[PDB]
């Protein structure tokens, strides 16, 4: 049932945000030690768990970009597209609120101790606990290219890993492998844009952060062109390119 | 036989404590380098091994909260509940004593060198080698919420990973995946409460620490409200919520 | 079709370079924290993904040394050898350009801040983002021995992991295991030569770096004997020794 | 054939030493960054590869303690025991020489720079590249207890992971899981004795180090009672206890 699938997409997208935003909060306001690979693998494995938990019900999209791509290249029912996307964004938003609720005291004490005014340009760093912001050395277009390229890779390898006509079928290994994939994408490109590669994963938490006191910078990142647009559209375009590329360069040869 | 199952629960719960408490002792009194993810994955993988070693005999609960939940939602024989719980707590207690026995000299030399009086408020840090204590910035209720939420997630994903009616059956991958799950829970929430999520894993070692010289603070954590109550009840409530939620939101849709 | 296989070899070799060179760029010009094991496992897992993505089409060589060895000991069609090698080198070259394009600004800002003249001997460090260079304490012959030994091990274990007549068949685990293998080779020997073990992985990116401003040192490493020859021939010789050794010492006993 | 099996045991034991001693050399004389978990997982995964490479031929003992235990509790042919042990020790010795050969220059330059006299008490640290030595805070008996306990755990879980009558058969996952097991044992207890848990893994390299200039301290560790005896006998006793315990406490209940 569609209602059941939306609930699963809501929970699954929320789960991956819980683990992902959770470890970044630990890093930023709890003083926990994590390198780039550690934060990346925790997020990737968290996604794997979200898939194992929802694959049997909704097919585990947990990403607006994947939903749209599966509709354009995998015959996914277009009538379930928007319900899926709303469920995903809502799930991400709620999980972000939940993580903030559990780490509540650490955020304030950290802001007090380091004299950080929530909502100021300098608070964009802590807002980074919930969503992504560009590296100081790159611009809007540069960041857009990164998100596009990585989501194309994301979609392409997801189809490859779940394509039973490509080499030996992965079976129950698929979700795990998809998580490991997300881990290497995050570790190799994360310093540039935080590798959002998922509109719901970024927008939902940004809306929460906006409501929780970070204000307008939660959306703009303090840049001339509102940054939120990159994590919102870059992945959608990328996922489409990736799906197309797989069927044309790899599928058409299997 | 019940006697055989209790022995398995005793050994399995003891195994996961050996590895878990072992690496924390290495971190605290042996100067070994470990980040938050490293200590968490070692504990998670250790749990996986404990499951592979006991699944075929007792079903590998190794956690009072899981035993109680499987009794309320999985038709587990209520006559085996208490025997299982006593075996689990006893196993955790003995493994803690074993780890202390092997690291014995390092504890004393560390306390001597850093002028730490065992049993004082400041010794709660080393007592943390055996069990969990709250982050300095959060209170009793806050810590209770964390343990509840994470154990609900723990139970929910355990049912999902072992549910052959949900997506492609995991088979022998299940225990490993459950260990990886524990790893991401510990890495994303560990800075808050040490992610006990298991009454036997926390209480047994606390009793040992109490007997080994840490005294009353082993139980209270040096807080107004004795902390041990959180790791004791928070997980039980959480496991129940998690089991219920899985069958209602995911099971009823498979 | 050969055309389809060349495309797959081009994409697969390009993928492993994207992830590999990507994380090193993060380390060198983005200030990301990675230990030796982290950079090594990211590269190994990246290779695994490249295999899952191309195994069903070309058999996933993604390495000139492996192609040549499979031709000499696995009956691989010699008519596909050169097309495969050209595809591999081209793929590696393009992925290197792509990574440089995404990290563009960080390279220049880093060179400006640290007063590094691209093309000078001291820029060999940053050129190391794309390919391999010898440890300061070893010479040409010493580096040649390392690459030979590790590629022999690489080839030998690849045959062992994909040999269904050796123990229980790995099935879909094979690519993952091959990635983990590459990870341990890189972590245990990487400080010596960067463990190239693949002519295309090293030469293609070196040509790009040469074109991108690093000049002649990209090829020589600033050494009397042009270093590029080691990563070029050491692996080919090694792969052959490894293949031979497997069939004679392990295969002939199965 | 026995000759073929001895060759496999020689290569497999040599492989695990190559990776293991290799990464420690990187840590000690090449300045590579590795935490306790990283060095431990590299060694564990290296063992897994050694098993995948030799399981089909010899059954992959790669450890004198395991060979002796399988003879006493698994009906292993006693006529193959000594040939297996000699092959294992020889393999470990040769791999140690090989790693020293590749890192040759770094050892000398490090000793020159830090003014270390090879063979002196203070050189025991570098000798630790090849084999194990006790933590400064524990004595002979204490170290003996550690090796005994961990090898008992090692043997017990190896039987459990390879016992098709215990839960769902692991199949091709077994070797990997055994490697992960070795990883958690090394990470949780490594700071105490270096977790040798294998007579060949320790003695062979100690003999090499003795011959390579470290002299008598390679065997004694600079202690009153020659340390080499612990890694030599502690594991044998432990493996026997572990095998017995598994069949009595877990097997007899399956
Ligand atoms: C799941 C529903 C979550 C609703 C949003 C709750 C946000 C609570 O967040 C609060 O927001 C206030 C207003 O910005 C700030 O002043 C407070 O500092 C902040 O704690
Ligand atoms: C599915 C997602 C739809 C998003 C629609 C655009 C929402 C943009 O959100 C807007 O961002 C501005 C940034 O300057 C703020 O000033 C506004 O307050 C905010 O509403
Ligand atoms: C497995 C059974 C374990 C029984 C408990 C052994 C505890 C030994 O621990 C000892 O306890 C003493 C009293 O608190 C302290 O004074 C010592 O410092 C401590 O080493
Ligand atoms: C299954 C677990 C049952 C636990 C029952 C409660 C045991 C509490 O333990 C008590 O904690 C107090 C904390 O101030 C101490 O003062 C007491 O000495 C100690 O016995
Ligand atoms: C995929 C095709 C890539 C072609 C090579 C593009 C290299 C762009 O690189 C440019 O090269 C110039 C000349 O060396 C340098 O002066 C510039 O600093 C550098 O950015
Ligand atoms: C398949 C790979 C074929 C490589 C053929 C050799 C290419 C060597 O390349 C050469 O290296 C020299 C190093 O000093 C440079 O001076 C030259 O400019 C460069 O063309
Ligand atoms: C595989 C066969 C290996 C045989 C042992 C080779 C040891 C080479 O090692 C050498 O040993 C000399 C004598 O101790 C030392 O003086 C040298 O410094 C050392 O490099
Ligand atoms: C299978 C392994 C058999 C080992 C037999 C004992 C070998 C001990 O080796 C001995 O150790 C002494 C330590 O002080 C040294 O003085 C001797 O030179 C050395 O031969
Ligand atoms: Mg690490
Ligand atoms: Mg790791």
């Amino acid at each position: 049932t569609l209602k059941g699938q939306c609930i699963a997409e809501f929970l699954g997208t929320g789960l991956l945000i819980f683990f992902g935003v959770g470890c970044v909060a630990a890093l930023k306001v709890a003083g926990a030690s994590f390198g780039q690979w550690e934060i990346s693998v925790i997020f990737g494995l968290g996604v794997a768990m979200a898939i194992y938990l929802t694959a049997g019900v909704s097919g585990a999209h947990l990403n607006p970009a994947v939903t749209i791509a599966l509709w354009l290249f995998a015959c996914f029912d277009k009538r379930k597209v928007i319900p899926f996307i709303v469920s995903q964004v809502a799930g991400a938003f709620c999980a972000a609120a939940l993580v903030y609720g559990l780490y509540y005291n650490l955020f304030f004490d950290f802001e007090q101790t380091h004299h950080i005014v929530r909502g100021s340009v300098e608070s964009v760093d802590l807002a980074g606990t919930f969503s992504t912001y560009p590296n100081p050395h790159i611009n809007f277009v540069q960041a857009f290219a990164v998100e596009m390229v990585i989501t194309a890779i994301l979609m392409g390898l997801i189809l490859a890993l779940t394509d039973d006509g490509n080499g030996v079928p992965r079976g129950p290994l698929a979700p795990l492998l998809i998580g490991l994939l997300i881990a290497v994408i995050g570790a190799s490109m994360g310093p540039l844009t935080g590798t959002a590669m998922n509109p719901a994963r970024d927008f939902g938490p940004k809306v929460f952060a906006w409501l929780a006191g970070w204000g307008n910078v939660a959306f703009t990142g303090g840049r001339d062109i509102p940054y939120f647009l990159v994590p919102l559209f870059g992945p959608i375009v990328g996922a489409i390119v990736g799906a197309f590329a797989y069927r044309k360069l790899i599928g058409r040869h299997l």
